[PDB]
């Protein structure tokens, strides 16, 4: 419900504004903490934030208190905007090469930025889970006005329950036909469970066990198949938990602060922050 009713366009108070695509004469733009002894040569991991809302709506500041939490650790952490259905009269194809635009644009600008540009975390709840994961393991399904000589793939991803599967084959020819129609594309194009292989960059997923929007068991299967395949893949079950249950503002922040100190732990795990002291 608080995620339901976040501004946009949003504040994001103390961000450092930078236009990283245009298209459909609109700008879309990042939000970029930087950590208090941030200079210029740095080259520091970086974290780029999707928000969640059903590829239709949402805002940045979902993402924002994450932000401050990681630049205060050292990262340049950022939340992207991104084109949705009820701004923009978009598909999920499209929002999927809005992401892709914000890591290459990222690792394209890592110099100025401050940034190691092997060391781009992608990271999102729900449908900007799918994004980020699609960063990670989907091929670019289009190449938009930008530098095709620099990888959009992320190295590492943070899931906060996202979408991972989004064709059934493998598991009805209308279904997939809907599908296309509401995806802009073929559904395997954009479902990430679809093109598991071996050789992926490493991440963390944090899913409720009692999501009734995703189900938990696409999450497993995404899981179980991706460690048969050699990924590092971590799955954090939150008991009972429901869609949504690690943002800000929810359940006293429990969830919050214990996915932030897993996330966190992750990173360390990776070699892209430092141990904490
Ligand atoms: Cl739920």
């Amino acid at each position: 419900a608080e995620v339901g009713r976040l501004r946009y366009p949003p504040e994001m108070p103390g961000a450092e504004v930078k236009v990283y695509k245009k298209v459909d004469n609109v700008d879309l733009k990042l939000y970029i903490y930087k950590p208090a002894d941030w200079k210029p040569a740095d080259r520091r991991s970086a974290i780029v934030f999707f928000f969640g809302g059903g590829w239709q709506s949402g805002s940045p500041a979902q993402f924002r208190p994450q932000c401050e939490y990681f630049a205060g650790r050292g990262m340049v952490a950022m939340a992207a905007d991104y084109r949705v259905g009820s701004r923009h009269n978009v598909k999920v194809a499209d929002c999927v090469a809005d992401a892709k635009s914000a890591i290459r644009w990222v690792r394209q600008h890592a110099a100025e930025l401050g940034v190691d540009p092997q060391k781009i975390v992608a990271s999102g709840g729900s449908a900007g889970g799918h994004l980020a994961a699609c960063t990670v393991m989907v091929p670019d399904l289009e190449a938009p006005e930008e530098d095709h000589t620099i990888s959009s793939q992320a190295n590492a991803a943070i899931l906060f329950n996202p979408v991972l599967i989004l064709s059934r084959e493998g598991l009805r020819q209308d279904w997939e036909e809907r599908l296309r129609e509401r995806l802009g594309t073929e559904p395997k194009a954009v479902s990430p469970y679809h093109h598991i292989r071996a050789g992926l960059p490493p991440m963390i997923i944090f899913h409720g066990t009692a999501d009734n929007t995703v189900p938990f068991e696409t999450i497993r299967l995404f899981a179980e198949a991706m460690k048969k395949a050699g990924n590092r893949c971590e799955l954090v079950p939150f008991e009972g938990a429901a869609h949504g249950f690690f943002n800000f503002g929810r359940g006293d922040n429990l969830a919050y602060q214990k996915t932030l100190e897993l996330a966190d732990e992750f990173l360390v795990e990776i070699g892209f922050l430092a141990p904490k002291g």
